[PDB]
């Protein structure tokens, strides 16, 4: 937890990245309760996913006029930067910012503008070092998946500790589409979830990796010793879950490091043929109680991707597999028994049942 | 069975595999019976993805007004919001309005367009207070059936689904989010109760699905050819079907005769159908097998005929175009030409050295001997 | 087509453009469609140019016929 | 003339300095009688940036004081062009004189409108109009044949993409399929939705280089629907009795007479040889065909403008030789090689070699300048 | 200055630091009587995002009422300068063109300013229909002895694709298609469909770079239109 | 060094290349010459780091703040020398807003081209600071970002010359004025040899004094005379606790292998040299920027991979014996 808590106000803010299966989205939503205290994500903490399809909706913009014949500066996430000092009038600015229904009451958005007109010179005819300290966080999911160049134009650099509300070098642009001039505050934390099996530098940005941290945080197969497992999944069904993943591991030869030496062996297989973020991460095994989901998630998951990931090349998966050249047995691959006119060799899926499935992931360890 | 299983424990299954598998006919299966309803348009939706498709037909996109533009819901966002209204149901009053204006297929009125978009604001303070152990069973169960999924932008469309497709990230599950949409501010998540269903072709790799976090969400299923529906006893059963008129028993005699004329081997057409399957699988990918779905209709040897000649022959061409030696060592005649062949040799030699063949119309009893050579 | 000239204006304003697009700067190869890769300097339709190129090059020029000429050239080909 | 009656359509290829726009723009003039583009007579030049929108039918934001003139179809050229054909053919038919002035007079004064006025109410009577022409579109088919000829001009056509311009022509234009032919065709368009058919009233006539092979009619099904006139390069126009008929016919203003006078010594001056520009481009032809591509070949159109030798010079040493060494970049000896001096190193030499080679042993050569008598001599040694 | 009376276009190819486009403009200025690029002996420079559409003619975004969504075809450089010269030219004429309101309407229309008024717009296009139908049934004597002429000059005609930027251009630039040869051809343009072609007063002198050979001129059908002059750094 | 010899022939050529390899001295002895003498110690105006990221739609183009973020420096690095009257101090009072302009005055604000467009002809050729360098030049495709530059540059090409140039650019013309106190230099670099003199005519416009890393630099009088700019918070002369042709036998030892079949201007920077201190620090110096970043750079070439150390696994030896 000490590398969860507090490496966060040292930079702006920081990507988890890794392969998939890592849950960096769940690990993202871990400290949403353990800092921010809000199991409902509606106030002081948002969850955005971005896309390949989202603009002006990431800062003010002219949106349609409510209801009439024709017209207004819509604001989508400077609500969630005008949130982060009480701690009458912005005393009660956060329900104005937090409006469930339409916020614009005949004259409600009114009310908010001009409060915002003030603010500007409000913090700007205020010193430095009493915002410099401040007793938020917003997470956008899958950071790669949108223009980063789009979503913003300029404003990434505005993100830094030393360019935000309490710095000796700050400074505040005025908004495009009619918005007051902004900055953005220092407590104000951004959490994010990249791929990178799909390319080592998806958002191959400049400018986001001078403001953003990294982290690989990579597929840990120490979460599925089956004492492991257990302290995941316990927290009238805690004991019901007990007898099913003993007889799991007991039908698996009571092998508690069954699993994690099983994923193990293969993302060091998979490491060697490709690269490195191509390895499987653990959340396929979490939801293993017994050994048909196993055989399921085996066959109908990981199978296919890995077919996906080598495809023709029947020796490259047999290898992974360990098959490493068996062309007959118990094989999830079993060589056809023709070979073509220039040498042409091919392969056909096996389904596996039984001793004869477990007993062939036993020779792929 | 394999698809309700993995369709409650992952939220989504994409059935894959070469064209002719029955991965569109088990997704129609599948949800005619769980529904008990044959046509669409209650607790089932059926759509088909291709590249026009996009983010603001799918979950919301700012549409003109016959007043300038409103944001309309997508086919996602409709079903997904018509499972969690019925599903609130069994668990009141503003919430049978707001299921009525969901189902109202006819268009809605500017007077009901902030009344529809002020129900939904009650929904989603609603869902926030009630506890992740009531909304994890609901009786009705939906299914939106997406066919042809690779040959859309599957992660443009999906726009937040990435991450609200996963099982213990639904509605009622342990790490259950709720997701903010860009467009017109409103909350949104994906219940439980709604269950996506895809079908995919291996064949074209242009259209491969290669991006590995959206297969994490799904399970996928491959539909493979079997050619053992082709034997006689279970084409036979295959054909017995809703059609159950007079028709029934006087086509078992047409498959009976043309079996008949065939020698009387029941294991024909699947022999023909494994033989060529597996050559192709060393010549190419496992993924441009025939299908199956090719020999099911065939009533008569001269319908094998038009099966054989029209089909798949010009399918076979286009695979190794120009490449006679490959496609006559699936047929296993390489060194026989000018002879009972498909394609026999042009007597003439090319200049530089080059030799072809040209495509013959066997016809007759010389047209099954060439089919028996192959087994 | 019905006349001599017909069948001529056929051959030379329709397919033997086509042929000269298909083998493009091939003309061993586009006489052997006429089968008078050998045959040069007759009643051709590709006459052998006298020139020969410094490192070897050969060439040759489209030939205009008429008559009692073109059909034996059509003949040939049979 | 006798492929243009049969096929519909003539695509004139070759060699750029042979004369196949001329002779198309000559063809026109005489055949319409109109000297200029407009009243039948229509001249377009493809490129890259034309598109299917503009030559049959596209969305056009046409902006007027009045709003929403735009987010109208507009009609293209050819599209115009089939129209003011169809119906001019329309005006005239033996005892089938059904309407017979709504086809001779309601939107021919439209479609030939130099304004180009989106009149709001009378655009809508011009689709009203279209669709009643379709019907009777329909009189009869063996009528349909007999109409007053039209023509348009494409230059370049190879330059534009003829498969994505062109696009439901390819069925089309094909002769037949024309109206009144023997398998007539009417097609649906998809912007507008108007039905369409070109008639027998309209001819394509098209100008192609080969000498580019990077824009060349790959496309096999489209050639079927034209044909091809290869015009070689005549060096037989160098000649002098050609050379004074083809330069003096248009121009009578006793120009002809200093005309004769500047090429009657030029020939003097130039071995009393008539042939001798002849032999010139033909030897340098039949060169260049050789070592590279026929359809590089030099055309007489270089030549044609020569009135003097000082205006041949000029000619030489600016347009022939520059574009000599665009076929052969740093390939001395193949340039050298067309004018007959093939390991010449020497005066009364183009290319010169340089003494300096490189480490790795590379050699040069340096063009030198020739004028004078002198220079008129080197010409003669690429024949020998 | 002769190859400009008979071909009508030069290009001067060098390489870089020889004094191509320096005298591309000394040449050009005591050749009109005007030091600065304003009605005749116009400066374009080429480069590789050139297109055919600021050329020519394409459509550009205009603001009527400060409305954008008002797309109209705006002329292009070479479009603008070949009707200015020949409107000048034909500002001497005989009766039937004598008539100067209309030319002059439309040449003081060229030569205006950046400024297109939404009231302006369709008064040039009126004028400019009647112009092709004027031009069209006038007599080819005149039309080649055009007093006033006018000269364009395109520095670094390398860096872009002529055979994109040029479109029609390919036919209307020979001297003998212009308006007022022996072959005199016009053509009409992409967008919308108007008449136009090139008058015999207009010059264009190109200034090349062999440098870049893998994207230097490689049409050789182009190149026979224009006239070739070596530049070599000669110290 | 180099300080001495530069300031002699600025109204010659303009610019002028002084080449060096990447990694070296080279990213700071450019910030020394603007920071020296005037001072100027404020971003947006004569004092930006400058290197361009290759995204060009490209003489000035690529529209949308406008064009580019330091796409006006030429006219303004002779307007503030053409200022000794409102159109005189006009220019001055837009330019100093870091804000985005509003829309409710836009017709006023671009309406001030019309006054000197002939001024500028009939003012004096010889009326005659601002820096503004490019890099990351050669990375990219130097045929891109270079249009019109090439012959406006040149020694009689400006307008203190008697051959006189103006610019031309569309979409409402302005064309401005070129001084020869103008300082773009642009890297002239061949790190890599793709783009490298990709136009090879470059003949009339720059020159050639090749700038390799001093080897004088490593003396125990000589090491750090140029190691202390950094230093402020008392750091003068805490390197007086631990000094009780010493290391010169490490650089040309290796650096004179850099030049034979290696390629040359793939030199090793002697920025990594700046602040050697204690005795902990003597590992990075043969086993972190001498054998292993000499080693996986052959073909498996021996000779260039096993020429690592001039002063399988690993082995192992730490360097006192
Ligand atoms: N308790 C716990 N559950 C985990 C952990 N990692 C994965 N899981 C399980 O799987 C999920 C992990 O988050 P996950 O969905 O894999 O991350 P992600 O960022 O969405 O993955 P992706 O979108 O980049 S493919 C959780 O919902 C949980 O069910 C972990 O470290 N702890
Ligand atoms: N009864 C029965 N019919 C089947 C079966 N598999 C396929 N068929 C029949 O095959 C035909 C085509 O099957 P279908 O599922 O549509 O292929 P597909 O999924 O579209 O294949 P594609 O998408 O890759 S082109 C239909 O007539 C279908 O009923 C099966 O298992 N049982
Ligand atoms: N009078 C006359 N002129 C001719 C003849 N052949 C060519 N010319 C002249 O040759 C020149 C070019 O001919 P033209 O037909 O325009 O070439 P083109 O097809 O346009 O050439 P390209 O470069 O575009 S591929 C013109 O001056 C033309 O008049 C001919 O038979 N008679
Ligand atoms: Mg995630
Ligand atoms: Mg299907
Ligand atoms: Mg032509």
């Amino acid at each position: 937890y000490f590398r969860v808590d507090m490496l966060l106000n040292k930079k702006g803010q920081v990507i988890l990245y890794g392969p998939p299966g890592t849950g960096k989205t769940w690990i993202a939503r871990k400290y949403v309760v353990e800092e921010t205290n809000e199991k409902t994500p509606g106030n002081k903490w948002e969850f955005i996913t971005f896309h390949q399809s989202y603009s002006y909706e990431e800062f003010i913009e002219g949106f349609r006029p409510r209801t009439d014949n024709e017209i207004r500066y819509v604001v989508e996430d400077g609500i969630f930067k005008k949130i982060a000092v009480k701690g009458k009038d912005k005393i009660h600015r956060l329900y104005i910012l937090l409006t469930k229904k339409e916020p614009l009451s005949p004259t409600e958005y009114e009310e908010y503008l001009r409060l915002k007109r003030y603010l500007w010179e409000l913090v700007g005819g205020l010193p430095k070092d009493k915002l410099k300290n401040l007793t938020f966080y917003l997470i956008i999911d899958e950071i790669n998946r949108g223009n980063i160049s789009k979503i913003f134009g300029e404003l990434i650099t505005l993100l830094e500790k030393d360019k935000r509300l309490g710095g000796e070098n700050q400074l505040i642009v005025r908004l495009p589409y009619s918005g007051e001039p902004f900055a953005v505050p220092p407590n104000l934390y951004i959490i994010g979830t990249m791929n990178t099996a799909d390319r080592s530098i998806a958002l191959l940005d400049v400018a986001l990796r001078r403001r953003f941290a990294f982290i690989e945080v990579e597929p840990r197969p120490e979460f599925l010793e089956k004492e492991n497992l257990k302290k995941i999944r316990e927290k009238e069904d805690r004991k019901r879950l007990n007898e099913k993943l003993n007889e799991l591991f007991s039908k698996l030869g009571n092998d508690n490091y069954f699993l994690k030496t099983l994923l193990e062996k293969i993302n060091v297989r998979i490491t060697v043929v490709k690269d490195r973020d191509h390895r499987i991460g653990h959340s396929y095994f979490l939801n293993v109680e017994t050994v048909e989901d196993l055989h399921h998630v085996w066959y109908y998951e990981v199978l296919p991707l890995l077919m996906e990931y080598f495809y023709n090349d029947w020796e490259t998966i047999k290898w992974v597999l360990n098959e490493k050249g068996k062309e007959h047995g118990n094989v999830f691959f079993e060589k056809l028994r023709l070979t073509g006119p220039n040498g042409e060799e091919a392969y056909q899926l096996k389904v596996l049942e039984g001793d004869a499935f477990i007993g062939a992931l036993k020779r792929i360890i």
